DNA sequence: TTGTTCTCAGGTACCTCAGCCAGA
DNA sequence: TCTGGCTGAGGTACCTGAGAACAA
C-alpha cells in the first residue's frame, strides 16, 4: 500500500471534482455466476495535447493506465485493490464527488459477500445505480431493476478544481470611446452546471470577491475587477499546474496597465500578451486580436 | 476615457456510460 | 467463472470567448 502526500491529494481532489469520473457499472456477463459482471472505474479525461499530465499521474499514483481516442485522451484505475488504496485515501478531500468516492469504496469491500450470494448482490447493484444518481448520468443502460433477472489546503484544492474547470481569459474588446480603441479585459472564472451552483456560492464566501453568474443551464463564479483579481492570482498562482503561465502573463498584464494607458505603443505590446494567454487556452471563438488593434496605424 | 456587470453562445473537451478479449 | 487491459461514443457541462449597457 503506497502512502500518498497531502500535498499531492489536495490538489488532485479538485481536479477530479473538475475533469474527473468516479463510475460504477453492472455488465451484462453470460459467464458471470449472476449473469452480471461489476466494474468500478476512476477516469481522468484530458485532452490529449495535455497528455502529459496523465502520464504523470501513472507515475505518481503508480498503478493504472492512459489511453487515447483521437482528440481526448484519459487516466483510468480499475485494479481493484490499489483503487481502493487510493480512494479511501483521497475521498476526505473531494467535495462534489465524496458520496461515489465512498460507495466505491463500500460496494469494493462488500463483493466477496456478493459474489456468493443472489440477495447480497442485488443489495450492492442499488449501490451502482446510486452513484449513477449522483453522476451526471445520461447512457446507461443496465441497471440493479436490470439485475432482477488550511489556507494552502483550500488553494491546493482551489487550484485543482481551476485547472480542471476553470478559465483564465484575457480579452481586447473594441470599442470608440477608449482612446486606442479597445478595452482591455481580464477575467477569471469557473464554470459549473446550474444544481451545483451551490459551490460556487462557496467560492464567493471563501474568496471575498466575486459574483455567480447563471444563463441556460450553467452558472459561472467571475472575477474581473482589476485589483482583487492581482490579489488572487499572486495567491493562487503557485499551485496552478495547467494555468500557470495564464496566471502570470494576467499579472504582468495588470503591473503594466498603468504605462499601457499612456501610449500606443505599450498599449499594443500589452495586446500581445492578451494573444499569448489565448494560445495557452483552448481558444476557438475569438475575434478581436492585437493584429486587429493594429488598425491603430489608421 | 476607463472599469465593471451581466448575459449569451460557439465548439468542443470532457464525463459517463457502452462493450469484447486473453489469461489464470 | 473471475480480473484487468483495451476500444467506441452520446450528449452534455464546460471553457473561452462575444458584446450591450451601467457607473463613473
Ligand atoms: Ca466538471
Ligand atoms: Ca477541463
Amino acid at each position: 500500500n503506497t502512502k500518498y502526500n497531502k500535498e499531492f491529494l489536495l490538489y488532485l481532489a479538485g481536479f477530479v471534482d473538475g475533469d474527473g469520473s468516479i463510475i460504477a457499472q453492472i455488465n451484462p456477463n453470460q459467464s458471470s455466476k449472476f449473469k452480471h459482471r461489476l466494474r468500478l472505474t476512476f477516469y481522468v479525461t484530458q485532452k490529449t495535447q495535455r497528455r502529459w499530465f496523465l502520464d504523470k499521474l501513472v507515475d505518481e499514483i503508480g498503478v493504472g493506465y492512459v489511453r487515447d481516442s483521437g482528440s481526448v485522451s484519459q487516466y483510468v484505475l480499475s485494479e481493484i485493490k490499489p483503487l481502493h488504496n487510493f480512494l479511501t485515501q483521497l475521498q476526505p478531500f473531494l467535495k462534489l464527488k465524496q458520496k461515489q468516492a465512498n460507495l466505491v469504496l463500500k460496494i469494493i469491500e462488500q463483493l466477496p459477500s456478493a459474489k456468493e450470494s443472489p440477495d447480497k448482490f442485488l443489495e450492492v447493484c442499488t449501490w451502482v445505480d446510486q452513484i449513477a444518481a449522483l453522476n451526471d448520468s445520461k447512457t446507461r443502460k443496465t441497471t440493479s431493476e436490470t439485475v432482477r433477472a488550511s489556507n494552502k489546503e483550500f488553494l491546493l484544492y482551489l487550484a485543482g478544481f481551476v485547472d480542471s474547470d476553470g478559465s483564465i481569459i484575457a480579452q481586447i474588446k473594441p470599442r470608440q470611446s477608449n482612446k486606442f480603441k479597445h478595452q482591455l479585459s481580464l477575467t477569471f472564472a469557473v464554470t459549473q452546471k446550474t444544481q451545483r451552483r451551490w459551490f460556487l456560492d462557496k467560492l464567493v464566501d471563501e474568496i471575498g470577491v466575486g459574483y455567480v453568474y447563471d444563463s441556460g443551464s450553467v452558472s459561472d463564479y467571475r472575477l474581473s475587477e482589476i485589483k482583487p483579481l492581482h490579489n488572487f492570482l499572486t495567491q493562487l498562482q503557485p499551485f496552478l499546474k495547467l494555468k500557470q503561465k495564464q496566471a502570470n502573463l494576467v499579472l504582468k498584464i495588470i503591473e503594466q496597465l498603468p504605462s499601457a494607458k499612456e501610449s500606443p505603443d505599450k498599449f499594443l505590446e500589452v495586446c500581445t500578451w492578451v494573444d499569448q494567454i489565448a494560445a495557452l487556452n483552448d481558444s476557438k471563438t475569438r475575434k478581436t486580436t492585437s493584429e486587429t488593434v493594429r488598425a491603430v496605424l489608421d
